[PDB]
Formats: structure tokens, C-alpha cells, sequence
């Protein structure tokens, strides 16, 4: 054991010095010895980024190699035992892994509890975390996936989720992709709110509706707004009263659409979960006066959204909105176990 | 006067049909007749973006013209004739304007208080905004500026200001580039908070100190973070009580010495206010769990803020700062009256 450990990870940056270690180039992968407050987990899979390893497999198919399973392997074994991870030279990405909690260190700061033996998941990219592959089992090029042998090193600031044992492994990955949205989404929705959900229908946008409808009470209004009308009973069945259909960039339809399910009072809360590009002014404008106005999606401009608020004038909050809070994951397998009917569509279309 | 007009201001879309002002293409500038909830404005002046002049110069000297001046002049005309606004059909940059009011509609969404004849500056970009340019007195490029004799269009959903009698003109257009800085902040800051500014130094930095320590109160601590070592005077007269030397990208110097200011109880408010890039994660690793974090500059990546956050788990609340607020043009016109060390430095600066 070593003490003093930084729990941003400072302490295993090679190369260059003084910087973190998601953008440093060489990290300590040695898993000998781990500080106070670090996490060491017995990797078992590694789920690589998807553009990460579609540039791996391409750059070694023009070398080139033969087998790509064996050129694949080595290649990880090479990278990480050279960089210290599996961050990707070209790009930048990384990924998660799964595992099994093999040592904890005293001075670790815990999120959710677990213990030495747990099955965990990596809530962290793979460009920042610590790791060393002793041996890959398995190669699964049809799904961007490493089964191997090795250990990572969970900073006291890195994130976690420990798999439950009363749902599969992959569903339980499928609620965490999206997990921060309901832990956010329920700390902004007060009670009789109105809420307009835009992406309703989505993986995070059905969350958010039972989410919303559990805030807003059952004097509140929830609003979906959806492209197909097909897509109507999911989102009833998921929480909202109203489903307004049209497209996420059409900002004079969704506008007169909320105006005229509310008498003109608007939505006190704007969750945009759709993932489109050019939907940030239609989120602003469906919002009340100081109204909320969440940005879920990665699809956000930040200066699309601050551009746009000031030339309607518009004084509304908008959100950064983030993938991590706190007990996040918990909280998300624990909608779901209480909500019959987002469990069973959960299962069915994320299984 | 014609009725039941877009307080957004769709009502003047030519192309393509069914877009908003700013994304369209075309607008109708017409200015014979005006909508009930429109502003008639005689322009005096069009301050253009600096990025969209520049560009729009350098395309013409990179033209061949030997009257820069005529070039440009005729470059806006034809622009303004065709598109019925000033947007930059190569970015998508405009700016804003200075006249005097020349009509007002009937059901106009009035804001700030004014009538025919007052002298007013617009606070929305001339992207969406329906500009006429019946002739072009004079062309200031090292200004980026155009004095005019033409008429833009304000919708009920525009924002301008009212240039006050007792200020210089370029005064108080100083403040308000920036006005939407105090107004926010005084929303952000709670009694005996501390406050951490990165860009303390700036023209919106000073603002924010000021507004967060009186906001922060006697027991409140006010933390700028600026790179060089001569900014400091400005910074503690402007509100900081304390002020950290670090690069606005120094994430691990920027918290080591916040948490050695505040005995790692970290900062309850942090505001972003450099114009510079990555400048996320250090804004992010300054707060303090369930902080707040405010960014104001436009180099700010929603993305990179996203996963930043994310992968040193800060359960942090970020805000796309707005540069727009209830009365942010009175609000802040008036801190530099209250302000006399503000208004010495804003006066010599700006
Ligand atoms: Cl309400
Ligand atoms: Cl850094």
C-alpha cells in the first residue's frame, strides 16, 4: 500500500508530468502495489468504444494482418503494457470494462457500496483508467468486446455501478447508458409542474416520463413530444398525460403545441433527450419565463443554446446535462423495479 | 399596420418557409409597413461582428478590390437587399445596431421603457434581425463598423437597451456587450459563499467580482484566477478577496490551490468567464459536490463539459450561461454608477 494517493489519479501520470490522466499519454499500470484510495478490479470484458475499434481493425487489415482476432490481441497487449490503458493513439476514446472488485483500499471513497468479489461496472472511459491485460480469452470483433484477463485501477474519483443479481448482465448495462437522466430529471421537477419531454419515446425519454409524472404529481403535466404517432401509447404508458407530435427542430410547432396544452402558460421543465442536432431553440421556446430547459443529449451546441436564448430573449436556465449524479445507477434500477411496465418495455427492446 | 404578428418573427420568412429568422436565409426587410408587435428603428449605426468583419474584409482584399471602403459598403448593400438582413452568408455571424426608435406597434411586448425618438442599441444579432441600408455614410474598418442611413425591424421577442443621457455612447455600449454578466451572478451567489472566478481580469471578470462579494457578503469569499501576476491589483479592488496565479487550463493547480484557500471546502459558485478552450474541467474540479458551475464564454464545449464532469465523477450542476436577463442592461449600467473604482476602469479600458 501506498499513501497520499490523488484522488484524480495524478499520482500514476508518467508521461507528461503534471497533467491528468485522461489526456496524459503514459500512465502506471502497475498492479503490484495500489495507493490508499484507489480500487483494484479483476477485469474480466472490455467493451471498447465503438469508433475506437472499428480504427484498430481497419488500421491492421491495411498492414496487414491475417488473422485479426490474434493482430487484435496483441495489439491491446501491446498498447496497454507501452501507454498504461487502452486509450486509442489516433482518436482519443477509450471505453468500460467488466469486473470483479479484487481489492479495496482503506482510504477509498466509496459511491455505492460494494465489496471485495462484486461484479462492477466501469462508469469511466478506458482513457483514463489504469490497465494491464495478462491474457485475452476472446476477440469478438462483431461486438466491439475483449474477454480477458487483467486488473484496473479505480481512482477515488473515478465512477462505478455494481450489477445487480436480479437482472441480466446486459440489461443492467442498458439502463446505465442512460442513468444520469432520471437522477437529474427528478431533482428539477416539482410537484403540479409541467413538464415538456422532448424524445419521449427514447431510451432515456421513457425514464424521464415516468420520472417527470412521479415529480409532477398527479396534478402535474407531462408532456411527450414524439415524430410517429405510433409512438403515443409508449408514451402514456410511460408517464405523459399529452404527446405532441412533431419534430424536434420544429420550434414553431412544438412552441404552439405547448401553448396550446397549457393555456399559454408553457412548460416550467424542458428535457431534451432526443439526440438531434438544431433541437436546442425548440427546447428554449417551449419553456415558461424562467423555465428549466435540460440538455441531455451529446448532440447539444452549448452556443447554439446560449445564441439562441438571447436573440428571442428568452431568460430561461439551461442545463448542461451529465451522465453521472449521485446514486445514480441505484436510482435507475430502482424505477425500474417499481414500474411493472417500464421494466417489461425496458427489457424487451434494450434486452 | 397589419395584425397578428410572430413575436418570434416568422411573419417576415421568405425562405425557406416554416424557419425562424436567425436560421432563414431570407427575410423580408420591408420597412413601409410594420407588423402591431414590431419596432420601427432608423439606424445610425451597424456595429458588425468582429469575426464576420474580418472575414468579410479579408474576402474582398482577397478579391482584388483597391477601395476597400466602396467594396465593403457595396458588399453590405447587395447583402441586405437580397437576404433583408446583415447575416454572414459564410459563418453565420451578424451583430448589432445603434438608432433611434422611428415607430412602435400598437401591442409591442414592451421591455425596457421607450418611445419615438429615444436612442436605443440592439441586443439580438442582425442574423435574425430585418436590416434596409438606403446608403452607407462611411465604412470604419479598423472599427468593424458601418455609420447608415437605413431602418431595422425589433420583434416583440428582440431585446435592446436604452443608451442613457448621463454615459459616454461607447461607455455604456462597453457594459452592455457584457451586460448579461452581473445580472446572472447576483441570481448565482448566496450570503457567505465563495465564489470562484476564473478570468477576474476580463471585461465581464471585473463585473462578476463585484456583484459576487457583494452578493457573497462580508463572510463570503471571493477566489479570481487569472495567468499573470499584474492582474492582481485590478482583482482584489474589483471584489476578490483572494486571487490564484494559474493558467485558465490548469485543472490541477487551479484545485490544490482552491482547496488550500477554502481548507478543501472547494467553492459553492464557479464562473467561468475566459474565452478560452478546456477551460471545463479545471471550472468543474473547483466546485465543490452539488456546486454550482456558470459558463459564460461561447469557447466553452457542451461535450467537453459533459464528459469532464463524468469521468472524475462531480456531481456538479452546469449551466449554459445566458447572456440575457430580466433588466441585465439597467441592472448593469447601474453597478458602474454605484461602482467608481468599475466605472474608472471600464471608462479607461473601454
Ligand atoms: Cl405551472
Ligand atoms: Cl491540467
Amino acid at each position: 500500500m501506498k499513501s497520499n494517493g490523488c484522488r484524480y489519479g495524478t499520482h500514476r501520470v508518467i508521461e507528461p508530468k503534471g497533467v491528468l490522466p485522461q489526456p496524459a499519454k503514459i500512465l502506471n499500470n502497475d498492479m503490484s502495489e495500489i495507493w490508499d484510495n484507489e480500487m483494484l478490479i479483476d477485469v474480466i470484458r472490455l467493451n471498447i468504444d465503438s469508433a475506437s475499434f472499428h480504427q484498430i481493425k481497419n488500421k491492421l487489415i491495411a498492414q496487414g494482418h491475417q488473422d485479426l482476432e490474434k493482430a487484435f490481441a496483441e495489439h491491446a497487449i501491446e498498447l496497454t503494457n507501452r501507454t498504461g490503458k487502452h486509450k486509442n493513439e489516433d482518436t482519443g476514446s477509450g471505453g468500460m470494462f467488466i469486473g470483479r472488485v479484487a481489492a479495496i483500499g482503506d482510504k477509498f471513497e466509496m459511491k455505492e457500496e460494494v465489496k471485495v468479489g462484486d461484479k462492477i461496472a466501469s462508469l469511466v472511459s478506458l482513457s483514463l483508467t489504469p490497465l494491464k491485460i495478462n491474457k485475452v480469452k476472446k476477440v469478438l470483433l462483431d461486438k466491439d468486446q475483449m474477454e480477458i484477463e487483467g486488473q484496473a485501477i479505480l481512482f477515488s474519483s473515478g465512477v462505478y455501478a455494481k450489477l445487480p443479481d436480479d437482472l441480466d448482465e446486459n440489461l443492467a448495462l442498458s439502463v446505465l447508458d442512460v442513468a444520469g437522466a432520471p437522477a437529474q430529471v427528478e431533482r428539477l421537477v416539482k410537484p403540479d409542474d409541467t413538464v415538456v419531454i422532448i424524445g419521449a419515446n427514447g431510451k432515456s425519454g421513457i425514464l424521464c416520463n415516468a420520472v417527470a409524472k412521479e415529480r409532477a404529481g398527479i396534478c402535474g403535466k407531462v408532456i411527450g413530444v414524439v415524430r410517429n404517432e405510433n409512438y403515443i401509447p409508449t408514451c402514456k404508458a410511460t408517464g405523459c398525460d399529452e404527446v405532441i407530435l412533431a419534430q424536434a427542430t420544429d420550434a414553431i410547432t412544438i412552441q404552439k403545441e405547448v401553448s396550446r396544452l397549457t393555456n399559454g402558460k408553457m412548460a416550467d421543465v424542458v428535457i431534451n433527450v432526443v439526440n438531434t442536432e438544431d433541437t436546442e431553440l425548440p427546447s428554449i421556446m417551449a419553456a415558461k419565463d424562467r423555465g428549466m430547459v435540460y440538455f441531455f443529449s451529446m448532440a447539444t451546441s452549448f452556443t447554439k443554446a446560449a445564441l439562441g436564448a438571447e436573440g428571442i430573449g428568452a431568460d430561461v436556465d439551461m442545463m448542461i446535462g451529465n451522465g453521472y449524479a449521485h446514486h445514480h445507477s441505484e436510482i435507475a434500477l430502482d424505477l425500474l423495479r417499481r414500474n411493472s411496465v417500464l421494466m417489461k418495455i425496458f427489457k424487451e427492446r434494450y434486452a
